[PDB]
């Protein structure tokens, strides 16, 4: 399903782990390449506790595979993701999810 890429290394040694506040700014596109969100517009760095179950299960899973300093693409499937049920608004059902994630830092 999910289907994490390594855009460029990180570290290649500190990946995530349970209750670690990882740091991240992003973006998320679809399969078509169209965006529907971006961490960096907001110029605010994306804080998440993982493992903590506050995102999508695909966030939640595919991180983890990341390093520290890494630069990865996240082709969460979207069973992992909103799914047949879709995020209200936003992302149509059955819609895999593309993430350009760079994990700043685990914290």
């Amino acid at each position: 399903g999910v289907q994490v890429e390594t855009i460029s290394p990180g570290d290649g040694r500190t990946f995530p782990k349970r209750g670690q506040t990882c740091v991240v700014h992003y973006t998320g596109m679809l399969e078509d390449g169209k965006k529907f969100d971006s961490s960096r517009d907001r110029n605010k760095p994306f804080k998440f506790m993982l493992g903590k179950q506050e995102v999508i299960r695909g966030w939640e899973e595919g991180v983890a595979q990341m390093s520290v300093g890494q630069r990865a693409k996240l082709t969460i499937s979207p069973d992992y993701a909103y799914g047949a049920t879709g995020h209200p608004g936003i992302i149509p059902p059955h819609a895999t999810l593309v993430f350009d994630v760079e994990l700043l830092k685990l914290e």
